[PDB]
């Protein structure tokens, strides 16, 4: 449809490639890049990660050095450490370079205007789709892992070609798919995930535990063993990624199927309203504001909630148990 | 009533006059001041505006220089660039000068405590009442344009005299009126305007367009030509400023009058509640907090909303059309 | 799209042209017509307007005479004086003429069945888009002013050609656009305008004034000078018609932009509901009934509301002030 | 306060006095006028009332004749027969006379714009305050009966003098009071009375009867004898007009006082809301529209409701009873 199965590595050999960051994503993607027959330069703060950088025989310049000698760059560092790096070591160096390309791994800091490069350069995006560490093995196998991509600013016109060449140069394709889209969409999706069906799930589990062991005289042990302390969910998720979310259910018992489907169609509207609210709250921009402020203030709420969770009942029972199984 | 038609230029000749800013308001008011037989000194950042400053043969000192050699000063720069200037180049220099006068063009940054000068000096206000560029021509004609004024701090007692002398020295009077009031009132009014009947109007127009071209099969063209792409509203606003808001309507058709009046008296209560809410939200101070934070965060929401607007349907249709008419 | 930029003056020379009315619209459009090299006949009541008619050297027949000698006619008189003229001096004369064309300036009296000509004739529409007097100058310049047009009844088939020829013969094009549409749409639009965002605006202004000068101790003077007694709105409306509703805002201060956009997106749903209600109320036909009855009864409500408005506080304060400025 | 106890009969002798109408109010007030040493002319339709007119030795001209020979006139005919008389026999004759005075007995037909005389004349009001027949006897005694008065249009300036002279010429003063007010107020008051506490009272009585004789097994006879078939209410109303609404209650039993006061203060808010609604509905003008339409339609609802009332149970029982007492 709006997909590409494979493409050319046409321009990105004859130029240098800047990789800013050597952590979860930077180190890995750079490993793959070097594997793809490319010229490694890696600008990074001379901290622990620097060891890490040069513990794989790379050219670890400092950030300014890298971009100066680079014709293209990647910002694979996280979203919150940025806006300081950019202003300090980058924003200045931009004005000299003019045929420079800037790519990201997430449209967050750019889809909300937190970063506004000059017109001189081209602005694109490319996104992996899993835990970071999870890509290592899937490439070790050598099977395609998919990505997204989008463009914000095309002064040259080679933008799309650049995007596809990079997608290939990281090996996401062949084997996987590459979808054309925008930044807005990417960020929207990541945040809808992190905001809608994860926390709901967790809260529902928590409530089930509370109810059982507060109003029906159950011991924590059975509650935990049922809800999550068993590896059921893992097999479920796996079967989903292989056969299909629904068809998967064929491998369960009927009773389960009936109750599940009924209750699902019975509650759709509620979660629908919820998701509408949250997606709107995002599309506007409120959440980015909220989070930037929480960073500027000292991460208080973060702390309090981590504490409440780790100091609730379920967590202590889980500690006892996981200890009993030897699980760390 | 509480008005003055004309007053004396008594003290403000024998002193120097500091004008901080040379933009929309500073450049203009300083033009008029020099026209009034006065001594021009203009402290400004040595940026583009500096050219602008000295492209009219003024004494462009730097800010500190100006205030040092000034006995009175004006802050005609915007509201958001301030609180940095004040702390850096001003707050220090205050402690030396003691008979110094400080005047503003808006009570925003002072009515909410964002600025608290020392007791040594006198604190006043004086406010024009239009687009800035709009005052240029109305003076080119030489007809009075009105203003406000208020006082916050009077250590001498000459405050009011100073205010009136300045009002005259900028030419707002003769010909216009000068109202005594406070800062609170001025800011409250500006913000009620910017928050209540402008955005409501825009949203209503937008909704009318959406409804028509989504549920009655109209083409954007007619919708736009009716609602705003015609210069009707301009003639309306003009007739208002000349005859009176209501009496104006005499020049319309009856049908229009009937429907308008009916619907107006039919919906008063709703907008009343709304305006109450917003005015309270302001009187408290919440909005200033909100906005200062949005500045500290990176203007995200600003950006997203500019995008949504400029990337909605109505805007694209309007672009097509205005192109068709040759309008920029 | 569904637009025409210019067209032919093909049939409308070789026939006579009936203009019923010589007021805001009739006199003007007839001026332009005579300017376009055409044969002027003007049926009008022998009242003041008759002087007016023949104070421009026209052939002022009486209505019946005009239509008798006309092959085509225009009803540029208002909407409420009609339904008496039609029945008395027109409906009879129709039955003789058979290749007769009938055009209007508004679909009100025909979109609601208040007028139902015989099948013998062709029924069309053509609509200017401003105050009437406002077209005079825009033609004096000679730049296209746009219109609408639609058809109700085509016995010949030349209808569209007739419509376009007339549009050209009044000079709306070249320079402007001409949109094909129906009557329903035209009337719907005019009334949505006159019912939704005008009265809302007025009521909001009124409420702001009331609130300020009743609960925060402001004097009427400043309230008025802020809200409307300044020509701000005029410059706003003008910039809209030139650059675009939104892009316009660039010439304002940020703060204004932020507050405006926020509050706009915050209240959209309310005005949406309102506009839905009113548009439905119209689409049905209720409003036409209401208004025709109010005419049959003696225009009471009209009177009472004119009084309330002209005898409210804001109006008296405005009178004092506008007197103070010399404004009539 | 805003009252006058007695005044001069200064201008109104040396002019003729037009009395349009010879019914409840016209015949009576004209009787008093002739008694006051004045020149009787009475324009009236040559119907039964004409006999009536000239059965008291008056100069019964026809309407046009009267006004032609009159310098001042009174419209003491009802409110619904008017707007036909005015247009037919009056509106024309106005344009000749220029120092003419026009007075009314109710601001209804003028406070709602149903009548708009030319600027040439003076427009005033004067209002009796009881049943019409009730004034006959109170003058037969010769004790002052009060009135209102107001002005709408004063081209001369003698208006107020004219009003007071007339008030005296009808004998309302001396002995009574004359209050200055407007038309709006007069009409508003009459209608609030006719709309708020009369119908409420009637409906409450009706409901009490229904409840008793439907849910507690009472016979109509006792219900009627208690509620209204006894002359209690008459003595109550009389004592009110003499001592005072409240002080009156002293002549009752305590129990009654206690229950009455309690329940009164217990229900104030409800009737308050009601009265607000109705007074607004009037102040606007809606009711006049409603009523004029009901007249234009054929008085249907009037008829149906008269029937329902006269054909309800309470009415039949009352007929039986009043027959039993011989009361007509
Ligand atoms: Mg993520
Ligand atoms: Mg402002
Ligand atoms: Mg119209
Ligand atoms: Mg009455």
């Amino acid at each position: 449809d709006k997909t590409v199965l494979d493409a050319n590595l046409d321009p990105l050999k004859g130029k240098t490639i800047g990789v800013i960051g050597y952590g979860n994503q930077g180190r890995v993607q750079a490993t793959i890049m070097r594997e793809n027959g490319l010229n490694v330069i890696v600008g990074n703060v001379k901290d622990k990660y620097y060891e890490l950088a040069k513990k794989e025989g790379f050219e670890v310049y400092e950030i300014d050095e890298a971009v100066r000698r680079s014709d293209v760059a990647l910002l694979l560092i996280p979203d919150e450490v940025m806006k300081e790096v950019y202003e300090k070591k980058i924003a200045p160096v931009l004005q000299g370079k003019k045929e420079f390309v800037l790519d990201f791994a997430s449209g967050y800091n750019v889809a909300f205007g937190l970063i506004r490069p000059p017109k001189s350069v081209d602005t694109i995006m490319v996104a992996p789709r899993m835990v970071g560490e999870g890509i290592m093995d899937l490439h070790k196998q050598g099977k395609g892992y998919p990505v997204l991509l989008g463009v914000k600013q095309d002064a040259s016109g080679k933008a799309w070609d650049y995007a596809k060449a990079i997608a290939k140069g990281i090996g996401a394709i062949p084997g996987g798919i590459a979808v054309i889209s925008s930044f807005e969409e990417e960020a929207l999706l990541d945040l809808m995930s992190e905001h809608t069906w994860v926390p709901i799930l967790f809260g529902a589990i928590k409530a089930c535990y509370d109810i059982a062991v507060k109003e029906y005289g159950v011991s924590p042990e059975a509650a935990l063993l049922e809800f999550y302390a068993s590896g059921e969910l893992a097999e479920i998720a796996r079967l989903i990624a292989e056969e299909g979310i629904f068809n998967q259910m064929v491998h369960h018992s009927t009773t389960s199927q009936y109750g599940t489907l009924t209750r699902m169609f019975k509650y759709y509207d509620v979660v629908r309203r919820i998701v509408e609210n949250e997606a709107k709250y995002i599309w506007d921009g409120s959440f980015a504001k909220e989070w930037s402020l929480e960073q500027q203030a000292g991460y208080p709420v973060f702390y309090r909630l981590w504490e409440l969770a780790t100091q609730s009942e379920m967590a202590k029972a889980e500690k006892e148990l996981y200890k009993l199984l030897g699980r760390k």
